[PDB]
């Protein structure tokens, strides 16, 4: 049975959290429940560590007392299909391997499923480690609460003896890197400096062995991801979402200056050997776009190349860690201020950059957005009981299964029918322009070679590879974006146009040129 | 917001209350959870109470940290049929009215329902109080998680200037007496002496005005029947049964003294 | 109404069936159940037939003692798409035209339906019989019980004048031959001598023509295809398999010798004019393992080419009926062994396999296999009834019809959901890389007449076609095995991630080839 600490002892050394903890809601809840540091007591000062106490990341820290939260978090989703590859003809992207090619997520893209098991797919999904890591059997693969519990109580290591990042078989890429972890996990909140940059108290950073770093990883979405442990209030801990909205004074709401100043950050910084450490963004309100926002963002979190001279950008370069925080008109202007792309596409030559579920970017401006609406009212909403304590679902899945709270309430002139049909429209017609926008860059792509062989100038070549620059941009953000243009239906019909106009553009000019050097 | 008061200094009188709270599972619960004692330590003595410090008896007090739990109790199950007569051919017993004449349960006697309503059932039950106390209207009825919140939140009492036991509706009785109200509600386990005896510290006893009594109750089932707050541990505090188990030596198993 | 014979009569000239009826469980079922033999008995001599006594092989012959088997095993399973061709987006070969060009599948190859249709879907498919037989209206396609009394009550030739194979649509092949029908029917059982070959005693042969053998058959999967009908003891009648048992000694389970010992298979022979005609494999267990791949496996029914000179091997010749016998991993040196080939790819020219819904070879070594299940534990379970007397279900289709028998009995950690969920995780990223083997192999069959077109050595060619043989068999296997993996998902990811490495390899090779021969 625990046995409480006197916390007094504690804030001598620790203003910081006595600010917070003996103002907010856990006032009341006592150091024991999450640090073990009776050795610390023993041999701190009030400028150096001694013994490093020990913090818990486990959610079942926090299900002691929130059993209903952390419950509604662990459910399966059964009807979310796992391992479903999206370069499929019944999935996302059908021409994907196509338009891809070059790319690591050529080896393996699946569809999203529930949260339990972010961080056991980061380390199992073929794109990441080379097949280095497996569930222990394939029945595994339905243990939520077990992947909650560790990844570790799941998984296996097909060669504990080495750390190294290679292929154990051959169609594996090892794109995993240390960055990837800080949205699957936050159990390295105290090992990681801010930006993942070097720093002598952080035991990992960006330029880290990722295997070695893996396999101290445990828990994923740790529930103080969005909710401060010491004042219980609302928070962010993604680095590069405090450096975005803070440090490079976006605001939280880029497109509203007003909305960013009622609904702000505040940046609070936390020292070793008094230098800066680590970091958090406290938020005015409990404002779930930004909560969801630390992972459900265009990023990067790789290294790439520099558009102006096509050299490498490392593991080591801070932008190998970066949140563009730009909607899809503005994201090659972002991409071109860090002087940035991804890859090379393995049939054009063309520079390109790959897109990551970009929903947060996707959402500003939209109908729901502007009219006060966040992520958590469609996707984590209040339960109704006819006779019970209210207490938010955190069962973050699709409203389809929550229409009377997630839609019905807010839209009464319809029914669950009349509902999903609105969304029905919406991602069929979306669906329908991200076909025809592959069906056309697909087109495009085929004439390179042929221009190539043609005797095609390298001029036209370089201007086409422009235009695919623009025409992958146009059509990938919405493979990426999981919402199938609900999300913003505007938005998404105004890019998918773009992508087919910029394609054709490219297949006209190219079919002339080879054209003439036929004649 | 809640702060933290000091529990060594509580203990320094309350040597029971730190012996469990010390040793059980709610070691790290503060005392503010459930006691305002401000005044109380300041004017205490460990022979001289002072100011009476306040101690909560609402359920939400436990549900804060127990959701799963509290929800699952306050949970309505429409298909236990309310207010249903046991004296109809339909019911559990067809011929009550005749075998029971001469009992007030002539007067009324439902099947049981869900546990939230047990205090404003006995409150409003033809055989209870006259007809006192009603409903506020019969749209009330299914209101579990207000019964819970308190009885008078969904009760009206049809003459708040009077306190006896009489009859409002002819086909009533006033059955009810402040025993009853020990299987009903504990709000009064610091107001009641073991047994309902007459004892100088206790507001309440086996002859009070069972109508102000009554009016001084809200909670149906308080969490802490089952369980000791101080320690979290398995517990009873009704005191007949205490009394049958302990004090007459009959054991909680009379037919098996292993057990 | 049935009058009794006395077997005593019979017993005197067929000893092998009096050792066999008279110690099993059939030693009451009296020879005029199955048998007319008045004629026979009164012109037979020990050595000499005389009239040739009536045999009854129709399933009603062991339905009027075994109703509730009977019944299971016609039911239609509706939920079994009909003739659902495989090369289309939504089904399991979107690519399958194009990889399988050269070969009469192209003609059609649909998803199988439940057994009761098995003979008649044989006669009506548009790659077997040129589009001769027709179901005699489109109504008749739902008639389960009218197949099983015989498929010539539900179809009609449309030239019963003529006995030739030829087109009688354009769109159509003639691929069928006498070999199939050894996996549809055995009402051919005592006219057929062992493997086909020729025999005085046979009235059909590998060299038949099939449009008149087809007219001698009716009815699907004879009960008697796993159950001898004189002992009632457990066995197999189809020849390619007991030729791979016993007469090649590969044993019941070529990867375990202990195994095949403890689960083995006795050759019984019966003569004609005391010369071998045909014969039977009693199992020493009811091992539905070894029933099912009497038809569950890859094999040759067939005319083919030799690897070695690539001159026609024809329906005369013994390998045009063949079980290989093989997993994936050998099955190339199987058909080495043999000195055969299938087809020449229209597009490659390589020489190919074709492979056959490979089941029984595939289940081998699998966790499942490796654990004692077999195929009836998920396919035909007992029957579960809170107040009845046991049966076998014979309705053989997918455990999602009946979870909780087929799977949930086992898996007491499971709900339905769950064991669900597990199925759909090893279709899902098993499908997901099939798809990709198609998109490979479809990239390096496009580089063929590019390449023959650029000048592109012989040389250079060949060696690509040798690179297609690899790359089509690790991915054919997948698309022709009906689990989707699921039978053995290692096997199914090493075998598919092996058909990409080899379709890369041979895309490189002709893309340096194609461009060395522009510059
Ligand atoms: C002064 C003598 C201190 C006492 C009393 C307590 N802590 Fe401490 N702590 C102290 C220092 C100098 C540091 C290094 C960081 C800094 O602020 O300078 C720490 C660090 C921690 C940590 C972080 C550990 C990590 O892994 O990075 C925790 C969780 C922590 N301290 C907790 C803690 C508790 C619960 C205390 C009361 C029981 C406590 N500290 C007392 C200095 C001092
Ligand atoms: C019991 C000892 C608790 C532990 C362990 C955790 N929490 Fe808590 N939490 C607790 C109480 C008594 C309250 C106040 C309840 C009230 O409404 O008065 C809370 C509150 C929260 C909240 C709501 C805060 C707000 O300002 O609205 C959150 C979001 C919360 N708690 C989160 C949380 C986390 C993430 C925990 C694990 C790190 C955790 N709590 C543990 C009691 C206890
Ligand atoms: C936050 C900015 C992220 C970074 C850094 C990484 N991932 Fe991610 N990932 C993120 C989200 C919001 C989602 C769900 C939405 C979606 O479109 O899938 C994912 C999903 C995955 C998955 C599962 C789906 C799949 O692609 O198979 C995997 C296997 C995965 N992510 C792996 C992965 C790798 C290898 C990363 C570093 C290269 C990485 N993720 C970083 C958010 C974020
Ligand atoms: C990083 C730590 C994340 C945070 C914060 C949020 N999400 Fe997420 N989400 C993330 C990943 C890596 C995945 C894929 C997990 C996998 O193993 O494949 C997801 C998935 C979703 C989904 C799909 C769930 C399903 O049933 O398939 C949804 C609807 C979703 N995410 C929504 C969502 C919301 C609304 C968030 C803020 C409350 C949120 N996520 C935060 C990564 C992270
Ligand atoms: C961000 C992706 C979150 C994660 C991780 C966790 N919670 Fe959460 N929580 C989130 C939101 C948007 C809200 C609603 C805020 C609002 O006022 O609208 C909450 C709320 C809570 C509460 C408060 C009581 C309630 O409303 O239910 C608690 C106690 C709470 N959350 C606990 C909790 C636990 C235990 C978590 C890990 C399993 C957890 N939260 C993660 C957003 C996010
Ligand atoms: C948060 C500030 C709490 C308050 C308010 C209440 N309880 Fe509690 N309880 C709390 C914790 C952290 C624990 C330990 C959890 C663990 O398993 O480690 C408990 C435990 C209990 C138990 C279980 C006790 C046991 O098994 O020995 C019970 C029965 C219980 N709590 C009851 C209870 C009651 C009735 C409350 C209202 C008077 C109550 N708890 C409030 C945290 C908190
Ligand atoms: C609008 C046209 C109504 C219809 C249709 C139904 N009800 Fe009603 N009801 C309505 C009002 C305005 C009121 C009084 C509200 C108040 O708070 O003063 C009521 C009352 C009831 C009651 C209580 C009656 C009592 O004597 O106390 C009950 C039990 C009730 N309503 C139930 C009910 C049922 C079952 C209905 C469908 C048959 C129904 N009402 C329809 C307004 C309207
Ligand atoms: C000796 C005079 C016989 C008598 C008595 C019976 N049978 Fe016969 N049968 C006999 C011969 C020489 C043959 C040819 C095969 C052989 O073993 O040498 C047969 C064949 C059959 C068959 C197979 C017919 C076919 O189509 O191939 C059957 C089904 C059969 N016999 C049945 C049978 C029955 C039921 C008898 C008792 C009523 C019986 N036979 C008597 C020789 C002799
Ligand atoms: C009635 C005259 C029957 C005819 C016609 C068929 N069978 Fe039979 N069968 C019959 C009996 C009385 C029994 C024994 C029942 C018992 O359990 O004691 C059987 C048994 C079988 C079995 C089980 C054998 C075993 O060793 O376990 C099978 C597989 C079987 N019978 C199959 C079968 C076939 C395929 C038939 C048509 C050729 C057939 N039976 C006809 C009675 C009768
Ligand atoms: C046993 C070794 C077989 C041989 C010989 C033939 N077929 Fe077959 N066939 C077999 C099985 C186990 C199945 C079901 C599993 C599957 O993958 O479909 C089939 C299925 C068919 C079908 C229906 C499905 C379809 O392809 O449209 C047809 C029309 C069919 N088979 C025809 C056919 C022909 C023409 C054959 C000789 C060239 C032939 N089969 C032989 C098993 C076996
Ligand atoms: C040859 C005589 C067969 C034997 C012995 C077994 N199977 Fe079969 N199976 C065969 C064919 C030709 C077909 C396709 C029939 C058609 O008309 O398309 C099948 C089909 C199946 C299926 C699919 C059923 C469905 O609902 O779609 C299953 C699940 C199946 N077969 C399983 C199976 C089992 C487990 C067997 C041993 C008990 C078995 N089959 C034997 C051909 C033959
Ligand atoms: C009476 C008004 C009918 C309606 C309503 C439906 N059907 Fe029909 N159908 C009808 C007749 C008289 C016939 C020909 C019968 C014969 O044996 O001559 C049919 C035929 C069909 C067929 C076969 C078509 C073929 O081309 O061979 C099919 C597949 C069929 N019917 C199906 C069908 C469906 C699905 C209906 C509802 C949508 C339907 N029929 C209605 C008479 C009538
Ligand atoms: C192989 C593909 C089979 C076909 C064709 C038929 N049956 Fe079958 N039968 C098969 C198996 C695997 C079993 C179970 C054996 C075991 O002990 O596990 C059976 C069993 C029977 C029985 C025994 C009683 C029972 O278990 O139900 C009978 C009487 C039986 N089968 C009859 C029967 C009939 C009438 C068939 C034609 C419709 C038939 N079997 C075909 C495998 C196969
Ligand atoms: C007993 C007769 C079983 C039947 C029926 C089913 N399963 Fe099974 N399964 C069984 C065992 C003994 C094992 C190995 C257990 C271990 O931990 O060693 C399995 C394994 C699986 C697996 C994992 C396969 C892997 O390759 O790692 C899966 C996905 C699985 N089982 C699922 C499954 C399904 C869906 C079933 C009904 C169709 C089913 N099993 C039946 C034992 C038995
Ligand atoms: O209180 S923290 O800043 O040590
Ligand atoms: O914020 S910057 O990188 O445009
Ligand atoms: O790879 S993650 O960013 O989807
Ligand atoms: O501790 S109590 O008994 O005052
Ligand atoms: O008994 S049989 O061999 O004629
Ligand atoms: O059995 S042989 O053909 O390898
Ligand atoms: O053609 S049969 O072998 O599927
Ligand atoms: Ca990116
Ligand atoms: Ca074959």
């Amino acid at each position: 049975n625990l046995k409480p600490v006197d916390a007094m002892q504690c804030f001598d050394c620790h203003t910081q959290i006595e600010d917070m903890h003996t103002v907010g809601k856990h006032a009341t809840v006592n150091c024991v429940h999450c640090h073990d540091a009776t050795e610390h007591v023993e041999t701190a000062s009030s400028r150096r560590m001694g013994e490093r106490p020990v913090t818990r990341m486990d959610l079942e820290a926090c299900a002691t007392c929130h059993t209903a939260q952390f419950n509604s978090f662990v459910e399966v989703r059964h009807e979310s299909h796992p391992r479903l590859e999206k370069a499929t003809p019944t999935s996302r992207s059908p021409m994907f391997d196509k338009l891809i090619a070059g790319h690591g997520f050529a080896f393996e893209h699946a569809e999203p499923r529930s949260h339990a098991f972010m961080l056991v797919d980061h380390f199992v999904v073929d794109r990441a480690y080379g097949g280095r890591f497996q569930f222990k059997n394939w029945q595994k693969v339905t243990d939520g609460m077990g992947a909650v519990r560790g990844a570790w109580t799941v998984l296996t290591d097909a060669d504990p003896e080495s750390s190294d990042q290679r292929r154990f078989l051959s169609q594996t890429a090892t794109a995993a890197n240390p960055v990837c972890l800080n949205c699957k996990t936050q159990d390295h909140i105290l090992d990681w400096a801010y930006m993942g940059d070097e720093h002598e108290a952080a035991k990992w950073s960006r330029t880290s062995e990722v295997v070695e770093f893996a396999r101290d990883l445990n828990h994923p979405l740790n529930c103080f991801m969005c909710h401060d442990p010491h004042s219980a209030g609302p928070r962010v801990v993604r680095d590069g979402l405090i450096n975005a909205v803070v440090d490079r004074g976006l605001g939280t709401y880029p497109h509203d200056p007003v909305k960013s100043e009622q609904q702000g950050m505040t940046k609070v910084t936390f020292q070793r050997g008094r230098e800066d450490f680590r970091a958090i963004g406290l938020l005015d309100t409990a404002d779930s776009n930004v909560m969801c926002a630390q992972c459900h963002v265009e990023y990067n979190c790789n290294p790439g190349y520099q558009l102006s001279d096509g050299s490498r950008v490392g593991m080591d370069d801070r932008r190998a860690n970066h949140f563009f925080w730009a909607n899809v008109f503005d994201y090659k202007e972002a991409a071109q201020e860090i002087d940035f792309f991804d890859f090379r596409h393995a049939t054009t030559g063309a520079a390109l950059p790959k897109l990551q579920h970009p929903e947060a970017e996707t959402f500003w401006g939209s109908v729901h957005e502007r009219n006060g609406v966040a992520c958590a009212d469609c996707h984590m909403p209040k339960v109704q009981l006819e006779n019970g304590k209210v207490y938010t679902s955190h069962s973050q899945r699709t409203p389809r299964d929550m229409m009377g709270q997630a839609c019905l309430n807010c839209h009464a002139e319809w029914t669950e029918d009349q509902a999903l049909y609105a969304i029905d429209y919406i991602k069929n017609y979306t669906h329908g322009k991200i076909v025809k926008s592959e069906y056309w860059l697909a087109k495009m792509i085929d004439l390179f070679p042929v221009a190539k062989r043609a005797g095609v100038s390298e001029d036209v070549l370089n201007q086409a590879r422009e235009l695919h620059y623009d025409a992958h941009l146009y059509w990938e953000w919405w493979t990426a974006e999981n919402s199938v243009g609900f999300h913003n239906p505007d938005q998404a019909r105004e890019s998918l146009m773009t992508s087919i106009s910029k394609s054709k553009e490219a297949v006209s000019l190219l079919n002339d040129a080879i054209d003439a050097q036929v004649a």
